């Protein structure tokens, strides 16, 4: 009813949509993994008269009923793809997305790392991000790869119609305690990852993490405090 949708109120396979700004929305899924349930977000943002999806809905069914709730809710063709790093809430759907036209990109460091692990692979390379610092515009966003943070691949996406910083799991909500699924981070280059983010977008208004709620810019210190005080 108008609250940013939380895990215990989206049964695993139901996907739903938060509108962010003008032509700007998040997508809200839940997974089992481990025997546990978590959300993830990803991002929509409006192309013209079509659609740029950033990230997966964590899995096939969760994305194709993604595709179904954009239909029902925005009802525009979403035309092409990009995950932000190589982990299943990122590419899983690749496939299912592959399937119904929607072209699917990502770092050639996702890329690799994607079929390493046995994930789902995106189809196309974006060349550019592979030093931190670099930038790339993708139709109406900026993809800029931070360095190296809750994975090495991980890229952010930023809005600038909306000045909305859409972190991804490099960037944690202000309720975390910790520095969630870790296994594939770097801690100790992690700060100076999220600092640089911070130089480079000063004017975000609103940011979003990979898991959770948006808020402001605040999520980027929030970050680095708890991600040092895990690694202590
Ligand atoms: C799919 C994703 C994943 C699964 C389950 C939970 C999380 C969380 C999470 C947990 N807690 N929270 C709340 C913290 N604010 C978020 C985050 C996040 O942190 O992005 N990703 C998660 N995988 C699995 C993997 C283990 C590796 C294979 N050995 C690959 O690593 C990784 O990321
Ligand atoms: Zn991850
Ligand atoms: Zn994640």
């Amino acid at each position: 009813s108008g609250e940013y949708p939380t895990v215990n109120e989206i049964p695993v396979g139901e996907v739903r949509l938060y509108q962010i700004a003008d032509g700007v929305w998040s997508h809200i899924a839940t997974q089992s993994f481990d025997g546990a349930v978590y959300p993830s977000n990803g991002l929509i943002v409006r192309d013209g008269d079509e659609l740029l999806l950033i990230d997966t809905a964590w899995g096939a069914k969760n994305t194709a009923a993604l595709l179904a709730e954009i239909e029902k809710q925005i009802g525009l063709p979403v035309t092409r793809a990009v995950s932000t790093h190589f982990h299943d809430d990122r590419v899983g759907g690749v496939d299912v997305l592959r399937a119904a036209g929607v072209a699917t990109y990502a770092s050639p460091s996702t890329r690799r790392l994607a079929e390493a692990e046995g994930n789902e692979i995106p189809t196309h390379s974006l060349e550019g991000l592979s030093s931190s610092g670099d930038a790339v515009r993708f139709g109406p966003v900026e993809l800029f790869y931070p360095g190296a943070a809750h994975s090495t691949d991980n890229l952010v996406v930023y809005v600038p119609s909306a000045n909305v910083l859409y972190g991804g799991c490099a960037v944690h909500e202000l309720s975390s305690t910790s520095a969630g699924n870790v296994a594939d981070a770097d801690l100790a280059e992690w700060p100076t990852s999220v600092e640089r983010i911070q130089k480079h977008y000063p004017e975000a208004e609103v940011v979003i993490p990979g898991h959770g709620l948006p808020g402001g810019l605040d999520l980027l210190q929030h970050t680095a405090n708890v991600v040092k005080a895990h690694k202590n």
